[PDB]
């Protein structure tokens, strides 16, 4: 193959450089060098290994293309990613897009997908909110209130605000009750295709732990709720859910081509299932996510339409390949 | 093939018709239009797709068997399917005993399976129960009492009841507390064979998401439980704990044979483990479960004892096609 | 093959026996008479079927190897099985070494492993602690202190002690809050060489159950909390977690030539992952463990270095199979 695939060493670089192997490619692990044996003995999926975060010049002596891992922004800046003249798989533009809170809400607004509903005003407050105090660090602080009067009494004992001129810049969101789901989508611009690629069940800490304490246990304590990632479970969905996913998964792809020059590659929409049925996203993630790891082997849905395991790091293989193939690599790189 | 394999749009239809399709049949789906592209574009595992509930002549024409969906029976109704004209999969009769509350009770009585015990009597409460308002809406009003004076003043402040005489018709059962397993089992007519195909955890929600919910946060709310169906996770269960949950499905199908006139093809006691190891059943699904939709490319139990991928989809297809072949279609069809 | 292999009829055996039949070796299962149908009939896996506990004689006349099952020493006894003429897969020295106290708190520290601090003075207690009566039985009246002042009350109102003089002999350990974690090692005598063979989240009753608990329902009752082993649940890890996980098996291998002539095979370590991601580890299981059973058809992380479904049981008996190839069978015998 003329390109090789080269990735940041973290998040799934793994599951990415064994996909780009079973398709032919030569494959590349850049970053610390104390991971280094992880890429290269316990699990042999890079062919070469550069010990520096980015290592552009290299890279371009090596026909890499990078296929963007999810870590791959919080540990070289957006800008830096930005200004890449390494080719980069899928479209640099989306990522201001995904992690700017107002861009995020518009392209999501715009997919006409269901979030929660923001309040400017507390005296607004009808139904159970959830007041995030900026800067919001991973949930810390973050309290409920089911009405303006509830809200005010709270205000003043977790943060001492006694005259409503003091409440400074703060989020009120609806509290959105769930189970956590995580659908994978793969959107092929090779082949103008949307695919479900697997669906997992993020694993977090202390959050996923607390259900374990007896409620007596917990109420001596003072305790400080997090969401620390720590891994991933596999579920399937309800069959009867699947329709709404995808054609979320469409719309979120369809209103990207009208604001950000499209989407295509790996993406998952991060949200709860309401015991209506009803998807509630929280967040887009615009590039692969660390629960397609599980799906090495395949999921249960791409069984379902191949002959052989097929992961989100391998279905980039092949879209890689296959626009070779097709002759427009160009287009699916920025 | 002589016969098609044909289900209902929903709950594990692509499961089904994939392992239809492995086994050589041509497939059909039949339901709602705007689920269409789920089962011919996202999975193409329909050859025929039929926009209708039940196309009865259509079906007649195609020389479908019909393979009940795990909601086949919710979306037609009880007297529709048991007067179709068109074979279907298994034993009709087992319906009216797998969801009459009383017939149910019996089957698992008779089968010898540990289930919780009923109170007719409030003054017969001598351990903690679950009481449970007529008419049961999912789970709507449930709550608990340890003792016969705990379930009158409870009985007074949640129901209004002051005299005893005026106590209408609710439903008192003793409180099992233990971890939600679904066994998935298929039982062969072709080889007189039971076999477990596979063990999931049934996904739901709001009761799995309230553990994440601080004590604290929990008791300023008067909160809703519900269980509402998202999806499935998988699970294997301890090797020692196999033996008695295999033969509690043996007398379940030995106890059908004296009952209804046999059980044959996939289904699934839905209970709970208790820290005694006892497997306590809270209900029969006497049909394919949607935790199998998990084992597309066969699971930890399948690959035990095969060579290749087995769901139960493809198990199902695998009997109908061994029929075909040993010329007793007839015996597994009604 | 020259040697059988051969296990105990618990736990893992069905996994052990099917990976000694995918590489060729014949297989022998011992133990209760009643789950003989399970290894000959539901999964045939077994060749030979002996109905005894530890038919030593007719095991030896079968050129039987016998790989430890995760409770094989609890069935048997340690000091029959160290006692064994017939020949063990594993080095029969690390059993006394895992399973009291002290001396696998030396064997984690000299590992350098993070663990949960003992705390022997109550008045030393400066962060939370949890407090465990002698003699230990399975979680049986644990409960937290938050100093000493707490610690004292607790003593007084929960084991009636009233003078310091009186404490007898109890388990203070800092009390580590994360979600539970079970890393899967295989180390190869014959290729010196540590893998990461799988990962799981071992399913407990009652203590996965509460979850689904109200705070206001749970706080009604005084509960009595479990950890009876029920079934296990796949996860993947966050890969940048898997460099510290992986190196901290070979600190423990590494530690135990030193201590104890060596650990080859499989082993586990059993800890949680807190919000910090830090890896506490509660025991080592120097043994195959059940979270196992879940990857018979291979993990996400053997898919990510072999070609073909690789679990631990299979794992083994590529082991043993490389072993007589290299003539170095004795080598991974005691
Ligand atoms: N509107 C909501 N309703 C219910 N639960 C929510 C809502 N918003 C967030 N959560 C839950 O609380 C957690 C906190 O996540 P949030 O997005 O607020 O911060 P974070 O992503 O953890 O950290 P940061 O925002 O600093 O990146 C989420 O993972 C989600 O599970
Ligand atoms: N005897 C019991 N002990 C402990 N938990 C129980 C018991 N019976 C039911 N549950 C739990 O409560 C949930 C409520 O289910 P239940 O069968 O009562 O109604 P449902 O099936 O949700 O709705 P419907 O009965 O209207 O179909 C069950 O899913 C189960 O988890
Ligand atoms: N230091 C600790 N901090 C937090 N949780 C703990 C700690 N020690 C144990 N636990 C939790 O409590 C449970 C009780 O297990 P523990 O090892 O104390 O006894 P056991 O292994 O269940 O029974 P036995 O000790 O009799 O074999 C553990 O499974 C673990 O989940
Ligand atoms: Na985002
Ligand atoms: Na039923
Ligand atoms: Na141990």
């Amino acid at each position: 193959m003329k390109v090789r695939i080269a990735t940041y060493a973290s998040h799934s670089a793994l599951q990415i450089l064994k996909g780009a192997k079973d398709e032919g490619f030569e494959t590349i692990a850049f970053g610390s060098s104390k991971v280094k044996p992880l890429y290269t003995k316990y699990f042999p999926v890079a062919d070469y290994f550069i010990e520096e975060k980015y290592p552009e010049e290299e890279l371009l002596n090596l026909n890499a293309v990078v296929v963007p891992t999810g870590s791959f922004v919080a540990h070289l800046g957006i800008e830096l990613v930005e200004n890449m003249k390494v080719p980069y798989f899928g479209n640099k533009r989306v990522l201001r897009w995904e992690s700017d809170r107002n861009l995020e809400r518009k392209w999501l607004k715009k997919a006409g997908i269901r979030v929660p509903e923001v309040y400017e005003d507390p005296d607004d407050i009808e139904k159970p909110v959830i007041v995030k105090p900026h800067g919001a660090k991973g949930g810390k602080g973050y309290f409920l209130a089911k009405d303006p009067e509830d809200f005010w009494r709270k205000a003043e004992k977790f943060l001492g605000i006694k005259r409503k001129e003091d409440l400074k810049n703060i989020q009120i969101q609806e509290y959105v009750l769930g189970v956590p789901v995580y659908p994978h989508y793969f959107y092929s611009k090779v082949r103008e295709e949307l695919e479900l690629m697997s669906i997992d069940r993020r694993y977090e800490s202390n959050v996923d732990a607390i259900g374990r304490i007896p409620a007596k246990d917990q109420l001596e304590f003072d305790m400080d709720i997090t969401y620390t990632v720590i891994g991933n479970i596999p579920i399937v969905l309800r069959e009867s859910l699947l329709m709404d996913v995808i054609e979320a998964g469409e719309r979120v792809v369809k209103a990207a081509e009208e604001l950000m020059g499209g989407l295509w590659g790996p993406f998952c929409l991060e949200g709860v299932f309401t015991p209506d049925l009803e998807f509630v996203v929280f967040e887009i993630s615009a590039r692969i996510v660390a629960g397609t790891n599980i799906f090495v082997n395949g999921s249960p849905y791409t069984w379902l339409r191949y002959d052989r395991p097929v992961s989100t790091g391998r279905r980039i293989a092949m879209e890689i390949r296959e626009a070779i193939e097709n002759d427009m690599l160009e287009k699916v790189l920025t």
